């Protein structure tokens, strides 16, 4: 149950200031756009007389607000979290089609972790009568195969190992958790958390295109109105700015996994079989894909055909992530 969002982000200022260039994606409606797409002037069209489709479960284009890629996207899913079951949502794409301004986004203009931390601060607030609840988060980075604690830079990269736990549970260990009082202190965490993150080898001020950061939501609740008991529910909400897509084996053995793991999940055959135990990312995530878990992707496509390879690339991975048509063979 892998639901799948296109988002492109916009030109820049000097990309639209060329437009050589061209917008290589048509946004048709709420779900379909056009790849490569047809030259939109009649008469110039005839001119040209002397594309791809693709059909996904959520469009947003240049122009959408984070609101709306919130509410399309990760607040569905707080119901379930609720409720005791995992979700998690990806930003997948190549570098510089906007990720981390999806994810994380910008104090004036802030992404999925605010807003969801913000409804779920709300939440807590009105079930408060009937309901104990705690709410918590951390924030990880994988690069390279390595776990660093990017709100605890301190501790050891060997010390940061994933345990499942009882019941079926995974957790990291000496992996901080923190819960901030406010929103502006969710994001205050956000901007430093992603300020440690492994700079690129190349310039500086820039996290390297092979971070995954990885943000984990914790929400624990127990009856209040009842006698003490030991039932709760407990449930993982991952929000997940994925490593650069864009072209050692564990540069990009998380990401390389993460798309295997999805291929099994699409296949009825081998739904049973998915192999998250091939990297750190998916070894993290082996309760928090198959359905059972709630899981959305966010594609970040650019519209400058400048990026046509990338861009088309991306679109066919995610189109890659529909259900596969299996036939019922007999003997
Ligand atoms: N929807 C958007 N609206 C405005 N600016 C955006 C949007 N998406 C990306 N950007 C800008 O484009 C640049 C690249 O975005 P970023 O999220 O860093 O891409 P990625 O994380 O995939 O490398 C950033 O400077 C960001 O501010
Ligand atoms: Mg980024």
């Amino acid at each position: 149950s892998i639901s799948v969002a296109v988002r492109v982000r916009p030109f820049t200022e000097a990309e639209s200031n060329r437009l050589g260039l061209r917008k290589i994606i048509n946004v048709v409606d709420d779900r379909m756009l056009i790849f490569d797409p047809p030259e939109t002037n009649p008469l110039t069209k005839m001119q040209r007389n002397a594309e791809h489709r693709f059909v996904f479960d959520r469009l947003f284009d240049e122009d959408c607000t984070q609101d709306q890629v919130y509410r399309n996207t990760t607040q569905p899913l707080l119901d379930s979290v609720l409720d005791g079951y995992n979700a998690t949502v990806f930003a997948y794409g190549a570098t510089g089609c906007g990720k981390t301004h999806t994810i994380s986004g910008t104090p004036e203009d802030p992404g999925v972790i605010f807003l969801t931390m913000k409804e779920l601060y709300n939440r807590i607030e009105e079930l408060k009568d009937t309901k104990i609840i705690d709410i918590s988060l951390s924030y990880l980075e994988i690069y390279n195969e390595t776990i660093r604690d990017l709100l605890n830079p301190m501790t050891q990269c060997k010390n940061l190992v994933i345990r499942e736990d009882a019941n079926n549970k995974i957790s990291v260990s000496n992996l901080s958790r923190h819960r901030p009082n406010s929103v502006e202190e969710v994001m205050q965490l956000i901007l430093e958390g992603n300020k440690n993150r492994t700079c690129s080898p190349t310039e500086a001020n820039a996290t390297s295109s092979r971070s995954h950061a990885v943000l984990q939501i914790n929400v624990i609740q127990k009856d209040r109105t009842g006698d003490i008991t030991e039932e709760h529910t407990f449930a993982t909400l991952s929000i997940i700015d994925l490593a650069g897509s864009e072209r050692g084996a564990n540069i990009n053995k998380s990401l390389l996994a993460l798309g295997n793991c999805i291929n099994a999940l699409c296949d009825p055959r081998r739904r049973n079989h998915v192999p998250y135990r091939d990297s750190k990312l998916t070894r993290l995530l082996k309760f928090s894909l198959g359905g059972n878990c709630k899981t959305v992707m966010i594609v970040c496509v650019s519209p400058s055909s400048q990026h046509y390879d990338e861009t088309l690339n991306t679109l066919k991975y995610a189109d890659r992530a529909k259900e596969i048509k299996t036939k019922l063979i007999r003997n």
